[PDB]
């Protein structure tokens, strides 16, 4: 058991073992900062958790977020290298920390509002597709991924953030709370993302949802017949008859990669049920200076029994608990 230390960040007291230095808070369910881990000479983020037993929704989360991340063991996601507690016992246990790596920033830091170069975009999508695929390959959705959500490093290398749990990068169908998602949802997104890597600026800026709606419409036809099979009310339907063609993407990325405009045409479209998926999308030629079919891995299969669990709020503690003192460090 290391020794700790105490100071106020962010208008609490974190307390962390020694080996973590100099933290410098980057922002804000729980607060992180940077800092330096002394004993492995990495620069990490510590992430202290917010109220995390305080009800049973926050020990549920806390533990869905802990379970998550002593899954995810890959290059493209966001891995833990430590979790930490400064109790010595399941009674004392209130705080939890949890350590990644610090990449240093996040895609918009990367792009600033100017266009980055077709190899460069390459490598960021390729990057998310593979992280993507080894999510999927989970069964775990992420459901609200955007440039926020993707951290990289000055080598350009990129993991995944705030899996499995602004409005510009959603799929149109989250948007309209239909529930049984795809995991293709989060297809749509890598092509908003994509598209404004290419172009310098955000595809569907909507400025409040409904603006959201009619921008992706106006991009992407409104929906065809054998989309329209698929939804039940006849009043949502009424609606939609009563409005659109489908726009040539190589006439709306003009200058862009062929290749890149054909990948963007096989992500946004509005029936979910047609989108590429992410191992689909690694093998498209885009890709063929990164892809290797031997090397973009998939999960061990996640037990995400506790989903439909519903327990007391000393169970969750409990099982959170286990969880950190299982806990076996990355080599
Ligand atoms: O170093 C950074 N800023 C320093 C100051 N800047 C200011 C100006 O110039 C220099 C850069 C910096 C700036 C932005 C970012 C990071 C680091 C980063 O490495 C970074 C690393 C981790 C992180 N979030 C985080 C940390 C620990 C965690 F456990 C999680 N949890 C999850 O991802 C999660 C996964 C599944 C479900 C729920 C949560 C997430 C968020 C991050 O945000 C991007
Ligand atoms: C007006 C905007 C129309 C949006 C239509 C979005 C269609 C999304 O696509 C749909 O997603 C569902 C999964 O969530 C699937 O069950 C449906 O099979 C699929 O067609
Ligand atoms: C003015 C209303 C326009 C809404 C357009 C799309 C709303 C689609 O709505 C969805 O249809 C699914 C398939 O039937 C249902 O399973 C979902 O419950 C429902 O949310």
């Amino acid at each position: 058991r290391p020794t700790f230390y105490r100071q106020e960040l962010n208008k609490t007291i974190w307390e962390v073992p020694e080996r973590y230095q100099n933290l410098s808070p980057v922002g804000s369910y729980g607060s992180v900062c940077a800092a330096f881990d002394t004993k492995t000479g990495l620069r990490v983020a510590v992430k202290k958790l917010s109220r995390p037993f305080q009800s049973i929704i926050h020990a549920k989360r806390t533990y869905r977020e802990l379970r998550l991340l002593k899954h995810m063991k890959h290059e493209n996601v966001i891995g833990l290298l430590d979790v930490f507690t400064p109790a010595r016992s399941l009674e004392e246990f209130n705080d939890v920390y949890l350590v990644t790596h610090l990449m240093g920033a996040d895609l918009n830091n990367i792009v600033k509002c100017q266009k980055l170069t077709d190899d460069h975009v390459q490598f960021l999508i390729y990057q998310i597709l593979r992280g993507l695929k080894y999510i999927h390959s989970a069964d775990i959705i992420h459901r609200d991924l955007k440039p926020s959500n993707l951290a990289v490093n000055e080598d350009c290398e990129l993991k995944i953030l705030d899996f499995g749990l602004t409005r510009w990068y959603r799929a149109p169908e989250i948007m309209l709370n239909w529930m049984h998602y795809n995991q293709t949802v989060d297809i749509w997104s890598v092509g908003c993302i994509m598209a404004e890597l290419l172009t310098g600026r955000t595809l569907f800026p909507g400025t409040d949802h409904i603006d959201q709606l009619k921008l992706i419409l106006r991009l992407v036809g409104t929906p065809g017949a054998e989309l329209l099979k698929k939804i039940s009310s006849e009043s949502a339907r009424n609606y939609i008859q009563s409005l659109m063609p489908k726009m040539n993407f190589a006439n709306v990325f003009i200058g862009a990669n062929p290749l890149a405009v054909d990948l963007l045409e096989k992500m946004l479209v509005l029936d979910s049920d047609k989108r590429i998926t992410a191992a689909q999308a690694l093998a498209h030629a885009y890709f063929a200076q990164y892809h290797d079919p031997d090397d973009e891995p998939v999960a061990d299969p996640y037990d995400q029994s506790f989903e439909s669990r519903d327990l007391l709020i000393d169970e969750w503690k409990s099982l959170t608990y286990d969880e950190v003192i299982s806990f076996v460090p990355p080599p």
